[PDB]
């Protein structure tokens, strides 16, 4: 019973999970998946460690659900990358047995409508608009189990409401069906202390464990000396060579031991400093002043569009790099990737990394209990040391928290501290789409009934406004009231369409709506600026840089700016020498500057030296906008604007990749994000239709050149061949033309 091969999967999913290493089953799932009626279709909630193995049960339970009952499934992830990571897990699992999955990542959409697919994997934005799209046209059926991830973020957070919405609405659903369960949902989640509460909101029976495939001790240093988390001194430090913080020493420990070691950093300035500090002192403790393999992931980053990082040279040909927000979206899989083979030894990260794919290492040291100015986080710091301790290759997996004089009391609160329970975060704006979400749809019209919806979310299960909160939307022409039974209007049913907030669309339809009165289109500015979604914190302005920008811009562009608010006068002007609404355009106009930029294919280090804002905002803000294009475009398409739609309609396409409307059908294939199409389309190859009948021996020699044996490299199989890859250019482009028609 103990065995995979006893359960009932297919042979090529068994014989993939032997591909992967995972050969030996552990206790507590098989327990869990054999406790209560979870098999014959109830829901249920788990919680496990990050390293034990969180994703078996659920991958599990999908198989079984797939295979005994014909409907399509979802997959609710965080995070953009860790989406894409396990769509391509995912696919590389169920290639053979016939469970065709394919992702929502934001920007990047399907090419096969839904109903075709089966595992709908996908990030929480899109997932909520693709169940508001399924409960749309009484098309539910399809839904046969639900799999959300990581419990705990459905409180306090930017996103999570979106996934109690979502779960819900789920809820009500099969509720109202009773009048075993049409829809299954399965979540994993950290060590909650108030699990049950979330467990019995969906009806579903609790169960938790702290099993770790490896031990894991905490440890906390005072001076020269280790601390573990409970008054004990477990080992005397002792540092062997350097040149308080001795923070070569523990590194070292691990370089000896030959084992990795993560050492994250507070800031962003922090990760390059301590990144070349370590390589530094390398140089004199291993030289008294994978050698081949490291050299290609140098080789690797040559010829990235950013190119390759000053402060990148001088560690990366020693076993040490960094990685934060601030790299490129391409440099941080090939540094995280190759930490997965272990070709790297030290690496320099921020706190993103802690929500991130997983990173395995032997010993994680934390820099600061203070990050950022601000104390660290209890839910994070759980997934903050979760990483360390390989499976089956390191038998101790170690955290040394490192604090200084009277940081340490404030410290050590985190080892014995316990993250906070789980919120509802629900006048309320979260709440507002949420009604939104129901009664536009259809499901739930009169009024009473939808008292009861507000008794089956989160709220109502963890123990007044909710209907002085329909009011309000009223009065925003959102619902037109009948005899209560309330109807939708024209504006609430391009919202729900469309995925918005409630909040922001009352803007954009005053927006929109001024685009009529007068509109340019001798440049993209004025169509971008009404796809720039905010400014958020992206980045920090310059407001002297912004100057010289303002004045060198030609005559087309500034008659923009004072068509949408932004002033000639005051641009740079009071700010220097020194209005809610009126900031949030002029960084919104900024915002529309960058972007143009972007879609006009110029050096994403040109854009530094011009921007001030390095690679690592930008692809965070193009991807960002780019889904907000994918949203006015559908806004605009059911409240009948037609021109609007057509004007911005392949504006989602150039933002994501950053091209041009010449590159628009190249950039199809996959393996085509920006530089890979330009240069293949002064080769004489201007669209997709005949780059599928190219020659496979002519594209090797103009994809040599342009250099600004797994060297290339194509996201989501991580390094390829020149000749393999040109090869699956045209491979990719053979399956498309037959595909969609």
């Amino acid at each position: 019973k103990l065995l995979l091969a006893n359960w009932g999967l297919p042979k090529a999913v068994l014989e993939k999970y032997h591909s992967f290493g995972v050969k030996k089953m552990f206790e507590w799932q098989a327990e869990c998946l054999l406790l209560g009626q979870v098999l014959e279709g109830k829901n249920l909630v788990y919680s496990a460690p990050t390293s034990a193995g969180k994703t078996l049960v659920a991958e599990l339970l999908i198989l079984k659900r797939v295979l005994e009952m014909r409907k399509k499934a979802l997959f609710i992830l965080p995070f953009v990358s860790v989406a894409k990571e396990k769509k391509y897990y995912l696919q590389s699992l169920f290639q053979e047995v016939g469970i065709k999955v394919d992702g929502y990542m934001g920007s990047t959409s399907p090419s096969r409508h839904f109903s075709s697919l089966d595992i709908a994997v996908c990030t929480i934005e899109r997932a909520n608009g693709l169940i508001n799209r399924l409960i749309e046209e009484n098309k539910m059926d399809l839904l046969g189990m639900v799999v959300v991830d990581e419990l705990h973020m459905l409180g306090d957070s930017h996103r999570g409401y979106l996934l109690e919405l979502l779960l819900t609405k789920i809820c009500y659903i099969t509720r109202k069906s009773a009048s075993s369960n049409a829809v299954q949902i399965v979540g994993m989640s950290a060590t909650l202390p108030n699990l049950e509460l979330v467990a019995s909101w969906l009806n579903a029976e609790l169960y938790h464990t702290d099993f770790r495939p490896v031990p894991l001790l905490e440890s906390v240093k005072v001076g020269n000396s280790i601390y573990d988390s409970s008054m004990k001194l477990v080992r005397e430090f002792e540092p062997m060579l350097q040149v308080e913080d001795h923070v070569v020493s523990l590194c070292y420990e691990t370089i000896c031991d030959n084992h990795s070691v993560l050492l994250f950093c507070p800031s962003k300035k922090w990760c390059e400093k301590l990144a070349d500090i370590i390589a530094r002192e390398f140089y004199n403790l291993h030289h008294q002043a994978e050698q081949k393999e490291l050299l290609e992931v140098m080789d690797q980053l040559r010829r990235l569009p950013s190119g390759l990082d000053s402060v990148l040279q001088k560690t990366v040909p020693w076993g040490v790099a960094f990685h934060h927000a601030g790299l490129t979206f391409e440099e941080r899989d090939i540094i995280e990737g190759a930490f997965r083979q272990g070709l790297i030894r030290v690496l320099a990260a921020t706190s993103t990394l802690s929500s991130g794919v997983n990173l395995p290492a032997r010993r994680v040291i934390i820099r600061t209990p203070i990050f950022g100015g601000r104390p660290l986080d209890i839910l994070t710091y759980k997934q903050m040391v979760g990483r360390a301790g390989r499976k089956g290759v390191d038998t101790v997996g170690e955290s040394i928290l490192i604090c200084k004089n009277s940081e340490k009391s404030k410290g050590i609160a985190l080892l014995q501290g316990s993250l906070k329970p789980v919120r509802s975060c629900l006048v309320t704006g979260s709440m507002i789409r949420a009604i939104l979400e129901i009664i536009v749809g259809g499901v739930a019209s009169t009024s009473q009934d939808m008292h009861t919806y507000a008794a089956c979310t989160f709220l109502a299960a963890s123990m007044g406004a909710i209907e002085a909160c329909v009011m309000w939307l009223l009065e925003n022409e959102f619902i037109q009231s009948t005899e209560k039974v309330y109807h939708p209007t024209h504006l609430g049913s391009a919202t729900l369409s469309s995925s918005l907030s409630p909040a922001d669309t009352l803007d954009i339809f005053a927006d929109l709506q001024r685009a009529m009165k007068g509109f340019v289109l001798e440049n993209d500015l004025h169509i971008l600026y009404l796809v720039t979604p905010m400014f958020e914190d992206w980045t920090t302005i310059d407001w002297y840089r912004f100057f010289c920008l303002w004045e060198k811009l030609p005559t087309s562009m500034k008659r923009v700016a004072e068509l949408v608010g932004v002033e000639e006068g005051f641009l740079a002007r009071c700010v220097k020498g020194k209005q809610h609404r009126q900031m949030a355009i002029h960084k919104r106009f900024f915002t529309s500057l960058v972007l143009l930029d972007l879609i006009s294919e110029v050096p994403l280090r040109e854009i530094n030296q011009k921007y001030g804002c390095n690679r690592g905002q930008i692809q965070s803000l193009q991807q960002s906008a780019a889904v907000y294009a994918g949203m006015i475009t559908v806004f605009s398409n059911r409240l009948g604007w037609h021109n609007m739609e057509l004007l911005l309609s392949q504006f989602q396409k150039r933002l994501t990749f950053g091209i041009q409307r010449e590159l628009c059908d190249l950039v199809r294939v996959s393996l085509l994000n920006a530089q890979r199409a330009r240069v293949l389309y002064a080769s004489g190859f201007h669209t997709v239709a005949d780059l599928a009948r190219a020659n496979i021996v002519e594209v090797e020699v103009i994809l040599k050149n342009a250099v600004p044996m797994r060297t290339i490299w194509v996201t989501g199989r991580k390094g390829l061949t020149e000749r393999e890859a040109a090869a699956l250019i045209v491979e990719e482009a053979r399956m498309i033309l037959q595909q969609d028609l």
